[PDB]
């Protein structure tokens, strides 16, 4: 057991497509007791159900002031009093299609911008600052990320949402080291989730389903180890590492769980 | 004449301490005809009259869209119809002090990081997307930076804008590819600027000034040729020279104007 | 056991405070069966005798090419025939006092710095060469290795290799990803091993030993998480942890553990 | 006049198709007094006869000690007593066959790796150690390089040791800082000289040259302004931005003449 009695609050599970299903579901093999928060409730407690163990679900929208108020609060009466985390999992994103997808670069709304760098990158300082109060030293918070060091088409202000969120990691890192806790992100290459395997069938025309074979394509070419984009396991693995007691000279960073692809030019 | 016959862009002049003023007054020596910008009009006016040759104010607020919508418009009519864009200028800059300063890291309102970036990076897309229809092939979009890949104490949610501002220019260098227009960033060291002299003067606390003290004696320090923070000169420079035509393959990138303090440790 | 059932390569012990003698004792402690390198067999065989474990003690001078030709067939002979590594450790760096210390870095002869560059970089790929026919799939290679990327007083050319180190490691991956082997290094803040010390203590001059000891305090001050030069545990756990299967998708890539410092300016 | 009265010593000249004839050229045009040198003088002679002006022409191998040991008179001599150099262009490279090209990566002797970097990579070094007691306060030393950064196929070594040159270049910097001189990179995209296209027609068989190809074009479809193999003037020109005064706080740093596709995934 890799985090045998660990106390890991996870983020972002919406359907077992999700990474952070994956994550949850790794994390309790090796062991770990589970706290998990959500954003549509019935569909989460149908989904967390295929979980190999039960695990409390509270509701957590990163943009309301009272969810997070509360947040600390929430986690010790599901996990009890006198117990801490010894790990949190921001595994949220959310781009509205006017910045992510076909929508040309420039006609982004900046009202729609401004939401997705909330929820994308904000929010991993607003859980950082509910729930280091209640994390024992030791402690690591991972959050989900994809290179933006480069521009491509289509993920537009996601990327620049991912060009924040690393920075804010680099400052959440500042405050939780004061807390003897690790802060770090996971690069992980693109995972066929619902929203991506849609992609791919078209949802979006026929111009980003090539684009995005096109993308999937190359980064297994570019991976010296090659990627499976219908394998979530290897990030899941790797959120698990960063978790663990492995990696404990490792904060404010970066580990990128993509094959390698980022290393190779061709 | 470095940048003889050019039209070019200048926003960002508050005074004559403003990085912006020192690009105006050095492409203006170079043999360039400016444009200037500018977000309190009366002190402006005042200001670009010490500049070396006349040159049209126009009013931009890059947060209002009608002041964005009109601007192609109103340059036209400032340089006369059947006149081009060569060369755009964005030395724009804002964080209010919730997000930039002495307030600690997660205690800055996401209201206040949000127009931060609005007028910090999302503008540098905005202002592209406005004028790139009346800019030249072989033109010149130019941003200010502060390198951001590393965290640093006060500079916080401006350090996260100024990663997002990478992040855009990289897009916008997509965009600005299909008129034939580069979209560069310089990423300059600190620069006494009026606001930075009062902080060094204690504006912000003796704990501000000392961390902002020790941040410009450790810059000309690790900068191999030094780094004088009262002189604006060898920036405005590096701006002229990505607004000319000796660095024509050069686009979706960064030049450091800071001595080289950024490649060295100690 | 993180390392259950491994069998590892582990080169670089000299004394019982090289950091790969604190790799091979975390690995031992996790379950690896080890198989140890040397280039003076009598002295390293008393230090070895201080593991938890025994192991097979092979010799390997990386310069020379008959030890490295050899070098398969003698660890198969000792491992057991049909048998092969799950992980191999380069934990070997060298550079002649007229490239590395207080020499000027214009006076150091290319005959010392072509030797340095011999046994900490090209090493790693002819130690990958000779080791990844008799590799498992799912293997990892690792590299020590120091962050580069910025210039500082004292390492000069011992800086160079190491760049030259973080090139050959993504080329080794290329090769290495043909077996399904990953290939990796751990880049560590400062390690107090009996050179160091010897260093601070005055050993290459006052002002050597000042701006060595300013170096390696800047570690501690900028690490969120702190940094103990004292401690080689939490590098040697960070390469257990590449050797292990929880990062399985990380190749070609620098793990840092250095406190999280590189990713900080002050 | 962009180098009007500077005196630029330019290295790196074989035929009409290398980048230090275009920079010569460039140099020439722009008000420059060139000394060039050579490694087979007769031959040179004949193609430094197509500048515009002509220069005196010194024999220089890198790998001579007594050659470098006496370049310095040899410059004084030829610029005039009591002169010195305002700029240095190092635009040698060379890499034996074994390390770059169709052999496997492992299967370079370390002999012809260290050959390589030693012309490569040390010479920028000894070429800043033997010129800088000859050089002006405000001048700029630049060399050639290519983003070694993410490996690739065929340029192995040749990678390797352009990594090894970008660490050569921070120190190279620290210590011409001392002198006031500026030391800087110019990592160009692919250039079709002699070799690159014959390889491209087969001389390195149709794998190696179908992987050439296609690294090749990538670069014009990543870069948002394009990419011209067949013409090395925006290389040129960029050298001769960093070797005037217009980019006069840059040193230790990498300027990119690549079209922008080192900034672009796709
Ligand atoms: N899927 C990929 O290819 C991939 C690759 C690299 C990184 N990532 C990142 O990994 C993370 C997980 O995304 P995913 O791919 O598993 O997709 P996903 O569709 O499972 O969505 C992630 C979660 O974000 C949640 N979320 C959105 N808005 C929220 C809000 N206001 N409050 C709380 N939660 C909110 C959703 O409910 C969902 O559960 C994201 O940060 C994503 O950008 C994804
Ligand atoms: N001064 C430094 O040390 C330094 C160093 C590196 C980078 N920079 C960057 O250089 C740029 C120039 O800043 P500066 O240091 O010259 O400071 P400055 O005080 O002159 O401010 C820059 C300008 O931004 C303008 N601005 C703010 N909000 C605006 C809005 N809504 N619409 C239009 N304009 C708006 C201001 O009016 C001002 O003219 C900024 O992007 C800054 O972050 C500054
Ligand atoms: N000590 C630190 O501060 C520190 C920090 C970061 C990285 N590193 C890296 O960690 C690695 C291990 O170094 P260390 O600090 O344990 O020092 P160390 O004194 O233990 O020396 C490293 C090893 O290299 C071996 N070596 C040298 N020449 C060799 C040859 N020809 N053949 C075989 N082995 C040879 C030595 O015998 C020694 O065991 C190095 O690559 C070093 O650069 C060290
Ligand atoms: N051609 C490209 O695609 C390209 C692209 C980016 C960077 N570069 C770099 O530009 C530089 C110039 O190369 P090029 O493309 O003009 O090729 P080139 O064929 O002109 O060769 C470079 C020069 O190195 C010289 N040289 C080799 N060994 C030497 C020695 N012992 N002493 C002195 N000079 C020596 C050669 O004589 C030749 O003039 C190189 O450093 C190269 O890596 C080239």
């Amino acid at each position: 057991g890799l985090l045998d009695g660990k106390r890991i609050l996870v983020s972002g599970i919406i359907t077992d497509s999700s990474i952070a299903f994956h994550i949850a579901r790794v994390a309790q093999e090796q062991g770990a007791q589970l706290v998990l928060t959500g954003f549509r409730l019935r569909l989460i407690q149908r989904i967390t159900d295929r979980l190999p163990a039960k695990a409390p679900l509270l509701e957590l929208d990163v943009q309301n002031e009272e969810h997070l108020a509360s947040l600390a609060g929430r986690v010790t009466e599901a996990i009890g009093a006198g117990n801490k985390l010894d790990g949190v999992v921001h595994s949220i994103g959310f781009m509205p299609q006017t910045g992510m997808g076909i929508n040309p670069f420039f006609d982004a709304p900046y009202a729609d911008v401004s939401k997705g760098i909330h929820i994308s990158a904000y929010s991993y300082a607003s859980m950082a600052k509910a729930l280091l109060p209640i994390m024992n030293p030791g402690g690591s918070i991972v959050g989900m990320d994809f290179d933006p060091s480069r521009a491509m088409p289509a993920y537009n202000w996601m990327t620049v949402a991912k060009s924040a969120l690393e920075s804010v990691n680099r400052f959440v890192a500042r405050e939780a080291g004061k807390y003897g806790v690790r802060s770090n992100l996971v690069a992980a290459g693109p995972i066929r989730t619902l929203a991506m395997s849609a992609i791919v069938g078209g949802a979006l025309g026929e111009e980003a389903g090539a684009q995005i074979q096109l993308l999937e394509e190359g980064w297994d070419q570019r991976a010296p180890i090659g990627w499976n984009m219908k394998d979530a396991t290897p990030v899941a693995k790797t959120v698990c590492a960063l978790l663990s007691d492995w990696l404990p000279a490792t904060t404010g960073d970066i580990i990128y769980a993509d094959g390698g692809a980022h290393t190779q030019l061709l």
